[PDB]
């Protein structure tokens, strides 16, 4: 209870919470079985002069690897996290680019990124840790899956610091879990070899294998994760949409390489019309194409409905 | 970048920069001159070999007590912190009181506390550290004070664990800053004796000292702190308010000893017109008598107005 007494305890029992976490659920330590040694022992030490700091949720009283379960308890988003509006054919796509330029003029140029038919995830990095994760819910609400995300290889904990891009105080960033086809069969292989039911398509492995109740389960399967779009942000002020992607990058985000920036709509068209020949090309599965006006401050001009932006949409191929 | 390595530089640059802030800005370490030594250099050490690291905005870059400002930037209450609806008479309070009753029946009683004159405070505890403190602004969004508040000798930086009260993930807990009636002159006497001019009243005192873009200023004053409600919380659900301050008394926030309990609208007639009588005994300023519905389920059928909760209302004394 004494200042440096809880300052030391609790910087000590994240240290060795993390590592517990590390080799049970992800099988994957970051220091030697030997190092760790050391550390528990001085939390112990440090918990015999002090008692009231060992409790029923002290990394020395959660000793095997107990304590990690996900629940799925309801948690907030930071922003709103609103779906996407859809467009089918080349006149409904026409007309909201005709309503697009009716309203925040020739100022507003097209990101086009691929649509990815997975699951989307909602993460929050506090100062550049990772701090929650969460399923999109109603939109407001989500479902807490933390751990579980903790586990996805292309998740880093923590933010990477940088000279040209600062590590924002809070970042509330969206992207797509999924599975590439390749292991999306391989799972299923391993799965019925245990006896266990497959899953029909890769979408539903993703969200299968997410939703883990253990998250060990979810740690042994090669689950992805693509950023494609920003929440709400404290310490980060990006003009548009692709340099906030550059940011991302910097900081040791997923990012997708197939975006590209476009400038009017018979842009929009090309791309389009490009990816409609060669998604099947992508080792993960492409729906369509999400276009978003790049700018941010049009992206207020702009704003959003009761249930989905008003500056983007989804162009949605048709299947077979 | 390696995984190690940023655990590493966080958890030890989190370190140095609080004992720099706690050194610097409040004037009173924790830890000796000597300990703190030991811990720059390793950081700069690690910086050393990964140059990656050493950013603007790390501590060994903010050296002297540089960093350390307030700037009162706009930040979101995690729920909504209205204002409270007041009563003047004795028979608006029982017109409040026959609405209660009339709505969610005798299973009501009424918590009565002290309503201090001076200026609310939001704090923000994640698992069991303080993160944020926001003074009210329109009651969605405050400013951030969060240094301010850290040099208020009432408000712990970390929350203590204890056996009984299990420390929550998220606590977002309201109180009042304000000063003692003693200090408040002593103040005035201080400043004036510097050429400055003295405050006319110990509610302006308390809300000029916690805005100080430098917050050494406020570290060099004796204000103090009560908390009086609780905003969003995470890993706990107390039944009752009364028994909410219980937890908050373990976890050592302040918490005021002239709070009782009433059955029905008598008893609280009773508190108003004896602290009508004995306020002027309290060393502090006292306003009037918060009475709120103690039962959280019932602060739930009972809800709040666009403006302020239906399960509320401040009795106001007339000044003289
Ligand atoms: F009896 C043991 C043996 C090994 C450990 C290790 N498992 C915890 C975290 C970690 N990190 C690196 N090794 C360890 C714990 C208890
Ligand atoms: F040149 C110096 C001398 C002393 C310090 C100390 N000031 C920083 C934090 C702290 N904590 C305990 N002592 C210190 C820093 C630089």
């Amino acid at each position: 209870t004494a200042p440096e007494v809880l300052r030391q305890w609790q910087a000590l029992a994240e240290e060795v919470r993390e590592h517990q976490f590390r080799y049970y659920v992800r099988d994957a330590p970051i220091i030697s079985d030997a190092e760790f040694d050391e550390l528990l022992r001085r939390l112990e030490a440090l918990e015999e002069q002090h008692p009231e700091l060992r409790t029923p949720d002290s990394p020395t009283q959660l000793v095997g690897g107990a304590g990690f379960a996900t629940d799925f308890e309801p948690v907030d988003h930071l922003e709103r996290m609103l779906s996407l509006d859809n467009a089918f054919t080349a006149d409904e796509l026409a007309a909201w680019a005709g309503r697009i330029h009716a309203e925040v003029g020739d100022a507003a140029h097209y990101l086009c990124e691929l649509k990815i038919d997975g699951v989307a995830l909602s993460l929050v990095y506090r100062e550049g840790r990772l701090t929650r994760a969460s399923t999109r819910g109603d939109g407001r609400t989500g479902e807490d899956v933390t751990l579980n995300a903790r586990t996805i290889a292309d998740v880093p904990e923590r933010l990477t610091p940088g000279d040209d891009y600062p590590v924002p105080e809070v970042l509330e960033v969206r992207g797509e879990v999924f599975f590439r086809l390749d292991d999306f069969q391989a799972l299923n292989a391993s799965l019925v070899e245990e006896g266990k039911a497959p899953f029909a398509n890769p979408r539903n492995s993703a969200a299968g294998s997410l939703r883990q109740k253990d998250p060990a389960v979810t740690a042994r399967r090669r689950l992805r994760m693509i950023c494609h779009g920003l929440g709400h942000v404290e310490g980060f002020r990006p003009a548009t949409l692709h340099q906030a992607y550059l940011a991302l990058r910097a900081w040791g985000l997923p990012v997708s390489e197939h975006t590209t920036l476009a400038t009017d709509l018979a842009g929009v068209r090309e791309r389009i019309d490009y990816w409609g020949e060669h998604r099947h090309e992508v080792d993960h599965e492409i729906d369509g194409v999400v276009v978003k006006v790049d700018e941010v401050a049009l992206q207020r001009r702009l704003g959003s409905t009761s249930r989905a932006p008003r500056w983007a949409i989804a162009y949605k191929y048709p299947p077979e």
